[PDB]
């Protein structure tokens, strides 16, 4: 099967959101950044190319898009014939744009450009190293009840043990300022993500709501990066007063 | 559910050899180095723990291992305690040995062994850079025909453009890196023949012994080596190493699509 943008499945971002009792506006802005490992198609001679890309959704977008419907329509490309790279990068930014109702951004960048890059970890402090005991994985949002008490403080937090539903597998990183989180807390609410479901980018909406909810930090950023399932992750980024990300770079599962 | 060997299922290397008709005495060398990127268990306590796995099959155990089979198994590690990591290497070793029928190396690695590690690419000259038609992508070996015309050199190669899919599946990318002793091959050649595998059904060990196999028949180097790192499918990646003079790759650094 050759090229075909109606693989691609819109799922609007309200679904989910609604159950997250969100305010009319959005509290917070971000986008989800998409890795594209095993981006391939056929130059005009019929030459396989091969390029990794990497895609910006903006969380404002009307939709967000399914990552199986993302992966059928990358293969899509596999067996077709482009004149060009930039005709690839022009397809994806116009069929990713227009199942998410939203200008996507999106690079194609060769392999060699990822030579000597680096593998990197999260900002901050790691919060997984804790002699405590867990028996119990149903998710329970009401383990951040008076979680921060402390001084109030700008940290970095992050976690290697973000876990879902086969498994997802990802490292999330908080930023936030305001009264110091419980470390036990939150390390036992993130790991009672590992038996539930729900999309990356719904995940990482809910970590933000509860944390917010709870903690009531002044400011706030969730960030969490997954490992790839069909070829591609998801790295969702939502901030009270951040746009972004500082790059794409991947970490040690990714 | 719980920790259960009973899922990993082993495939035979004598199916494929058979079809590249060779004896009980390969003409290779080698190992199967698999990265594990989402080993996670339970500590004793609890507390779930997260590692990079390696693990070295060599390439003249009886079986392979299924990579599906091999997910499933990791996945039962997902909610098990364990007592120690070495216990967790301990078990690996044990239950993928016997699997694969030998002895398997197996390394465990924290996340932080990773940080600031560099993106590596394959030794020697890109051939991928060719102005030429690929008129149909149907497997030929007979591309290799005539091929190594040169002038004696030992030269390494490699290619990015390795894909190839399975009865079981969703293709598979890889890329690949051929060093030889022997007359000098034309790289056209050995790019087309690289791409007609791009419609073919086999496993990445299977692959990479039937390049190594037809580079020897039709080549005739003095010495060759090829070596395939492919993308991981569930978490997990196959680099099938072969060479007649050299038992493993020096190492397991990922590359750009890995
Ligand atoms: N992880 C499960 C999953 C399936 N499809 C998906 N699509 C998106 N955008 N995000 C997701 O998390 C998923
Ligand atoms: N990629 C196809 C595939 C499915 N299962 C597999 N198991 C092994 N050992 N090798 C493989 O290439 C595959």
């Amino acid at each position: 099967n050759q090229y075909d943008p109606s693989l691609l499945q819109p799922v609007p971002r309200s679904l989910n959101r609604n159950d997250l009792h969100l305010s009319a506006t959005l509290p917070f802005q971000g986008c989800d950044i998409w890795t594209l490992y095993e981006l391939s198609w056929l130059n005009q001679k019929g030459l396989p190319q091969v390029a990794i890309g990497e895609v910006s959704i903006p969380a404002t977008s009307a939709n967000l898009i399914e990552s199986k419907s993302f992966k059928l329509y990358l293969n899509s490309y596999n067996q077709t014939r482009f004149a060009s790279w930039d005709e690839v990068q022009t397809r994806l930014v116009h069929d990713l744009s227009a199942c998410a109702g939203e200008t996507v951004t999106v690079n194609v960048k060769s392999l060699n450009e990822y030579t000597a890059e680096p593998i990197v970890t999260m900002q901050g402090e790691c919060i997984d190293d804790q002699d405590i005991e867990i028996a119990n994985y149903e998710f329970d949002d009401a383990l951040l009840q008076g979680a921060a008490q402390g001084e109030e403080v700008s940290e970095v937090l992050h976690s290697h043990l973000l876990k879902s539903n086969q498994p997802d597998w990802g490292s999330v990183e908080i930023a936030y300022h305001g009264a110091k989180m419980n470390r036990e807390a939150l390390l036992r609410y993130l790991v009672s993500f590992r038996e539930h479901n729900e999309f990356h980018e719904q995940c990482v909406e809910r970590i933000f709501t509860d944390i917010m909810r709870y903690c009531q930090p002044q400011s706030l950023t969730v960030y969490a990066r997954y490992t790839r399932r069909g070829g591609l992750d998801i790295n969702p980024f939502r901030s009270s007063h951040q746009s972004a990300p500082n790059h794409n770079q991947r970490m040690a599962r990714q």
